[PDB]
């Protein structure tokens, strides 16, 4: 059977797996998880079977389960080589590693739907923001110094599929991306790209009819 | 020159690079930064220039300087193989990623110093508990399908050296482990290993006299 992938169509991490595998040509099935709707099919005993974190992604492939967005795509890296996440050089593997987990573990965390409810309505916008404007300072200066055409110089990497769905979450959150021409610049042509499109939010089995 | 770590005594995420250092055997130097005297040493303007994020750990190692634990940990993997942080079988090498996420991008970050700074001293403490108490949850069902002796199997991973510095914060924070039974249990018997005690926060460069 063809792997499935766990998705929400406005995850940004599910989206980073959704890129990936149009990267490597995959064929896959999605089964949608509601993360919002009557307090989120993340919730369910079922599912906590399947991801005892109670967060999407999760893909089924090669007769095993595996969960978080990083080590699903190290995964599909080390099984269907080309095209390439990382690089072959150490060194440079490192850089586009490096990238990944600031978005991945410095940023997404503390942007997550669940971490947001525990701020409160008050103030989640506001944190939001914050988290964000302060990782892409960050991010915004590290790119000054790695970037090609994309993240990691030339090729895209791991970081590019990293950037797109978090650039996706700033907009989301009304963040001013103006200070950021690089990180601005680097989104805009990684959209370009059919695999940043087929596996857009607004193209998924599980998108709101108002957003297709 | 040696490798220059730039540590707090603390720090779990700087904890992990240092069990990986000895684990591999690898002769380095400490520049420790004090993440709480006047406000924190990760916010001058010469630590701002080596990791934008200002974030401990960072390590300059073979000419470079590398940011982020576990970009740091695949560095290390990559150019010093043995002992093995992840084992050779891609599937296997998934479950230690995934633990290793769920503990760096799952646990931690939402209980770091500047996000709990944002919570406020009042709320600050509950926050960390339930940061550390839900991700404890999760964890503690995983390692009952992938734990031997240590997370995932016989040998050490990377996801025991995420472990242990993750417990030594659960217990700073007065978490209660009783539920844990296999967390606890293979915290102890990592414990009882050299490299994790030879890095250990009480025997560190910058540890307070009354802590040694
Ligand atoms: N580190 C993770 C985080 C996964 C995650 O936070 N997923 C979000 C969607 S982007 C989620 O399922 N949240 C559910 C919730 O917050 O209740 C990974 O990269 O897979
Ligand atoms: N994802 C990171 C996180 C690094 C991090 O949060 N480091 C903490 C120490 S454990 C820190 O330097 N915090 C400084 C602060 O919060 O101001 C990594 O694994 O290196």
């Amino acid at each position: 059977g063809k792997p499935i992938l766990y998705s929400y169509f406005r995850s940004s991490c599910s989206w980073r797996v959704r890129i990936a595998l149009a990267l490597k040509g995959i064929d896959y099935e999605i089964v949608p998880i509601n993360l919002i709707k009557d307090g989120g099919q993340q919730f369910t005993e079922e599912f906590q079977t399947l991801n005892p974190m109670k967060q999407v992604p999760a893909l089924k492939i090669d007769g095993i389960t595996i969960v978080q967005s990083l080590a699903i795509m190290e995964y599909l890296e080390e099984t269907r080589p080309i095209p390439r996440l990382l690089p072959q050089d150490p060194q440079k593997r490192a850089i586009v590693r490096m990238i990944s987990d600031l978005i991945a573990s410095g940023i997404q965390p503390l942007q997550n739907l669940s971490v947001l409810k525990q701020v409160g309505q008050e103030n989640q916008m506001q944190w939001a923001q914050k988290v964000i404007t302060s990782g892409f300072n960050a991010l915004e200066k590290i790119l000054q110094s790695t970037a090609g055409k994309y993240c990691v110089g030339d090729e895209v990497s791991m970081a590019d599929v990293c950037l797109v769905p978090q650039v996706a979450n700033a907009e989301r959150f009304k963040v001013d991306l103006s200070p950021y021409p690089t990180i601005s610049h680097i989104n805009k042509e990684l959209l370009a790209l059919e695999v940043f499109q087929v596996s857009h939010p607004r193209r998924q089995p599980d998108t709101p009819a108002e957003l297709r």
